[PDB]
């Protein structure tokens, strides 16, 4: 089905998913002459103190850190959002060269991997109701460079050997989602869709300026994963970031001056 090779790669993804080409695609570039600072946005609010992580999985296309969201323990709140976004996971989206990996860019500049800590609106009441609703999730954007390590990204970096292929998944309890974060929450906003198929129009995305800094040896291991299953032709997971699509009749707003 669907994947990042060169027969089934996001210029294919159209021919099932026609949405694909549609109004609020993701990612975009952010050029950042032309974002306007918004001053009635509000601060980003991340609660993440209660938050359950509960597994890791490989799903063939990245891996998924998942956790508890049937209670409000992890949510997102303020900034650009009306009402409150509980975190149901968080994967990444990254490169075979440090040079490339980033869904967004910012001038044009790709960043070598983009984490995603994705919410969904409580009111929606789960998530896949929240996905057929324009203002149905949150997408919290990340971008990672390659230079000191990021402590709080070594135990997800540890576990990869247990999920190498796809559809296999561990146990990946008390895993602490704030040691992913970048000292500020300066952002850009936008709305847009899943990255991936079904490639939803039901996002607004929250992009952080500041990137995190993650290791040479934390990114390769990244790169070990593989997309296929088990027992089955081995294809390493690089790569699965969708390039950046055209921003068409919308405005990216800026928390910041
Ligand atoms: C306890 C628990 C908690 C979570 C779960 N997982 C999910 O529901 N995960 C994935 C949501 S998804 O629709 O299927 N696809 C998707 C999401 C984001 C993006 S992106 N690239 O735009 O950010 C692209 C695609 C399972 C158990
Ligand atoms: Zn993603």
């Amino acid at each position: 089905h669907w994947g990042y090779g060169k027969h089934n790669g996001p210029e294919h993804w159209h021919k099932d998913f026609p949405i694909a080409k549609g109004e609020r695609q993701s990612p975009v570039d952010i050029d950042t002459h032309t974002a306007k600072y918004d001053p009635s946005l509000k601060p980003l609010s991340v609660s993440y103190d209660q938050a359950t992580s509960l597994r890791i999985l490989n799903n063939g296309h990245a891996f998924n850190v998942e956790f508890d969201d049937s209670q409000d323990k992890a949510v997102l709140k303020g900034g650009p959002l009306d009402g409150t976004y509980r975190l149901i996971q968080f994967h990444f989206h990254w490169g075979s060269l440090d040079g490339q990996g980033s869904e967004h860019t910012v001038d044009k500049k790709k960043y070598a991997a983009e984490l995603h800590l994705v919410h969904w609106n409580t009111k929606y009441g789960d998530f896949g109701k929240a996905v057929q609703q324009p203002d149905g999730l949150a997408v919290l954007g990340i971008f990672l460079k390659v230079g000191s390590a990021k402590p709080g990204l070594q135990k997800v970096v540890d576990v990869l050997d247990s999920i190498k292929t796809k559809g296999k998944s561990a146990d990946f309890t008390n895993f602490d989602p704030r040691g992913l974060l970048p000292e500020s929450l300066d952002y850009w906003t936008y709305p847009g869709s899943l990255t991936t198929p079904p490639l939803l129009e039901c996002v607004t995305w929250i992009v952080l300026k500041e990137p995190i800094s993650v290791s040479s040896e934390q990114v390769l291991k990244f790169r070990k994963l593989n997309f296929n299953g088990e027992g089955e032709p081995e294809e390493l997971m690089v790569d699965n970031w969708r390039p950046a699509q055209p921003l068409k009749n919308r405005q990216i707003k800026a928390s910041f001056k």
